[PDB]
């Protein structure tokens, strides 16, 4: 009953992230077929994330206006149909694909905002901790499966459109299953405005919000431009493959996400006993290590793709570890009454600052570098590498933000406790 409901919800989340990251696996094919440059490639994910972040709050308000199950199922159908329609688009028109990506982002935001409430409502007896943890595990597996499925469908069918055609068919079924296995779950604006007005004064919360914004920026840009960068490295070198590269990247991504969550949680646990501020400090250490390895990838790639893959592995491990700890930092620094507003504000801020227009930023820098210079495989590879060299700096800045959050942690916890008393 309820267990099958949460199972189908987790499958829907996996398919959600699969649809989200399918485009990255065949970005090269899409770019070659549509005759667009790195800027046009960026536009896709930029508009997608923009629509997602703008939609999540309106979908929360739809949730407290309408039923959760109805919203979530109508969403599923919506983005599945939109993805299938996007698969069937003439090459003459490209903005149609951007609009389809935006609509899919709207739907995926609806899901990401509605499903957690359904999971929480299903179980209240402390099983929801584990079931929500399953929901969270659905994320890295979802992204890895997106990469792998896109690459494999492209390699088998020989045409990229099929990559966008297969997933909707899987999605529609899950939607029909969502209603079948999941039972139905069972002034304020002024208060929220005061909540924001007093949250902006929270130093540690603001610094953690900036840090997670840098995290989102780096994650989005790198996860979207790594496949193209690897294929460019291969074409520069005498011997080249691209589906296998995306397969390896997706496998590494999911495995590193799981291992990184585990290692981050554990390491912050052992570090707590040494000193308070352990969670921000371990976040900063992980961020800095991720920056070092994301900088080393550019030196390793030209020598060999495999070295770049190990660098990807390490950087992904750390950059995924930091999430589970920044979450705990957030829930420490903010009081219960005002935790929902703080979570929504942090999510929107992270999406806007990072992963919203970041792919377009990388693509625009790469296009500028290619335009100023002559265009050829080596120039393309070097330009994309230089454009990606911006992400390590953002990761270092996020580590500095985590350090700042560390500096003002105990006093903010004291304020939170003294406010909780009353």
């Amino acid at each position: 009953g309820r267990g099958a409901a949460a199972a189908i919800l987790s499958l829907g989340n996996v398919l959600n992230y699969l649809d989200r990251y399918t485009v990255a696996g065949v970005l090269l094919d899409i770019q070659q077929h549509f005759g667009v440059k790195d800027r046009g490639a960026g536009l896709l994910q930029s508009v997608f994330i923009c629509s997602f972040m703008v939609a999540a709050p309106i979908f929360g308000y739809l949730g407290d206006r309408f039923n959760r199950k109805v919203i979530l199922s109508c969403g599923i159908f919506f983005w599945s149909a939109v993805t299938f329609s996007s698969s069937f688009i003439p090459q003459q028109y490209f903005w149609l694909l951007v609009l389809s990506r935006g609509l899919v982002g709207i739907g995926e935001a609806s899901y990401s905002t509605i499903a957690p409430t359904i999971i929480g409502d299903l179980f209240t007896k402390n099983t929801r901790t584990l079931m929500l943890s399953v929901f969270y595990f659905a994320i890295p597996l979802g992204s890895g499966l997106g990469y792998i499925t896109g690459s494999s469908v492209k390699q088998a069918a020989g045409d990229w459109h099929w990559a966008l055609r297969v997933s909707p068919v899987l999605g529609m079924i899950t939607g029909t299953l969502i209603l079948i296995l999941v039972p139905a779950t069972k002034k304020a604006r002024t208060s929220w405005l005061r909540d924001m007005k007093a949250l902006i004064r929270n130093r540690s919360y603001v610094f953690s919000s900036l840090a997670t914004s840098a995290v989102s920026f780096a994650t989005g840009a790198l996860g979207m431009w790594i496949p193209l960068y690897l294929h460019r490295a291969q074409v520069v070198q005498k011997t080249a493959e691209g589906a296998k590269d995306s397969l390896i990247f997706g496998a590494i991504t999911c495995f590193t996400g799981f291992l990184g969550v585990v290692t981050g949680a554990g390491a912050t646990r052992w570090c707590r006993l040494k000193t308070q501020r352990a969670d921000p400090l371990v976040c900063a250490v992980g961020m800095l290590g991720s920056a070092i390895f994301i900088c080393l990838i550019f030196v390793a790639a030209k020598s060999s793709i495999v070295g770049a893959y190990i660098c990807i592995f390490v950087g992904e491990t750390l950059l995924f570890s930091n999430w589970a700890i920044t979450a705990d930092i957030l829930m420490y620094v903010v009081i219960p009454t005002r935790r929902a507003t703080a979570v929504a504000l942090q999510s929107f801020t992270s999406h806007l600052l990072g992963d919203a227009g970041s792919p377009y930023l990388i693509g625009f820098i790469s296009d500028l570098i290619r335009q100023s210079t002559k265009d050829s495989p080596l120039w393309e590879f070097l330009s994309l590498g230089y454009a990606l060299m911006l992400c390590p700096f953002v990761v270092v800045l996020g580590g500095m933000f985590f350090l700042a959050t560390a500096l003002f942690f105990v006093s903010d916890r004291a304020r939170a406790e003294q406010q909780v008393n009353q």
